[PDB]
């Protein structure tokens, strides 16, 4: 568990700081778990240079054996005590193409997938896909397909949704809203949460940023990470497995007094440029070898992100599908300004479920 935890974790961080390239003055929002698990699955039906790209690019050795590691790892995320949480795998077939057998079998063994025939009208076929994504996302994601062309014939979604209270919720009679200056032009009222209160709290003198650690009732916390002004950069390069573990290790009980936004943000990701820069390449290529999936040609030729969350004073709301086959949309993201950091993590694997920059302050 610890040691899936870690490459998982790597691979948050290095598909973080791939985003944040890509996307640079941007508020940034993802699951890494749901991007891993759906690689993951992907990667039973994977052979040759294609799965170990796969394997590599997601922070394991190319000889590991992955599969009972994520079939824990998801069987303990479905399994929460005090708040929600459920992640779930799909795999969206056309009637003309047959899996194999043994791939249907080990994804739904090892990654609880749940297969389909989605029917030849591809709009009947894109209410069927964006149906099971909103059913996994309690309606959080929506529209998740728009596109649909017939040529396509294997969809696989990974989603996840999390709801969780925070421990020490805000009080909504402190909350103020302040004048937040986007642009010389351009002002935005924000709502302000706050609270006084003893918090894990650490200062971070290497990584010049302050650490604080916002538990939710039950298996969650979220860890909010402000860097100091124009230490965004040194920061993001220094994210690690090993810089988090220190943060934890680090945080002590301290008397502080919060502020934090109430907001909500969306990511939406080209993940086949992304993944690519990671290493992952094959997979996306005519030369693809995914022939433990079907005996048929077959690479991916698109892939999307979406994430989406709200942060209030009762707690969180936040949910994720990664979309093999599915093209992605690029709507607007963060205008820009002073930004802080922060992860959703699940206590008893460590799992990082989300994470973000919010280009609030």
């Amino acid at each position: 568990s610890h040691k899936l935890a870690e490459a998982n974790t790597d691979f948050a961080f290095s598909l973080y700081r791939e985003l944040a390239k890509s996307s640079p003055d941007k508020n940034i929002f993802f699951s890494p778990v749901s991007i891993s698990s759906a690689l993951a699955m992907l990667s039973l039906g994977a052979k040759g240079d294609t799965h170990t790209q796969i394997l590599e690019g997601l922070g394991f050795n190319s000889e590991a054996d992955i599969h009972q590691g994520f079939q824990h790892l998801l069987q303990t995320l479905n399994r929460p005590k005090g708040l929600q949480l459920k992640t779930a795998n799909g795999l969206f077939v056309d009637k003309s193409l047959k899996l194999l057998d043994s791939f249907l079998e080990d994804s739904k063994k090892l990654y609880q997938a749940e297969a389909f025939s989605v029917d030849f009208d591809p709009e009947e076929a894109k209410k069927q896909i964006n149906d099971w994504v909103e059913k996994q996302t309690n309606g959080k994601i929506k529209d998740l397909l728009k596109d649909l062309d017939s040529d396509t014939v294997l969809v696989l979604v990974n989603a996840i949704y999390f709801k969780g209270k925070w421990k020490k919720p805000f009080d909504p009679e402190n909350t103020k809203e302040e004048d937040f200056h986007v642009d010389e032009k351009t002002t935005v009222k924000v709502p302000m949460m706050s609270q006084k209160g003893k918090f894990y709290y650490y200062h971070d003198d290497e990584l010049s940023c302050k650490v604080l650690e916002l538990p939710y009732k039950g298996n969650a916390s979220m860890l909010i990470i402000l860097p100091d002004e124009g230490g965004l950069q040194h920061l993001e390069q220094s994210l690690t497995p090993e810089t988090l573990s220190k943060w934890l290790k680090s945080l002590t009980r301290r008397s502080v007094e919060l502020y934090l936004p109430k907001f909500k943000i969306e990511g939406t990701y080209d993940l086949k440029e992304v993944l690519s820069n990671l290493g992952i390449t094959d997979l996306f290529s005519p030369g693809a070898d995914l022939s433990g999936i079907t005996e048929e040609k077959l690479y991916v030729s698109k892939a999307v992100h979406k994430a989406v969350l709200e942060v209030n004073e009762e707690g969180t709301e936040a949910a994720a599908a990664t979309g093999v086959e599915i093209v992605p949309r690029s709507p607007p993201e963060f205008k820009a300004d002073r930004p802080f950091l922060f992860l959703i993590r699940e206590n008893k694997t460590g799992s990082i479920l989300f994470m973000g920059k919010v280009v609030n302050p």
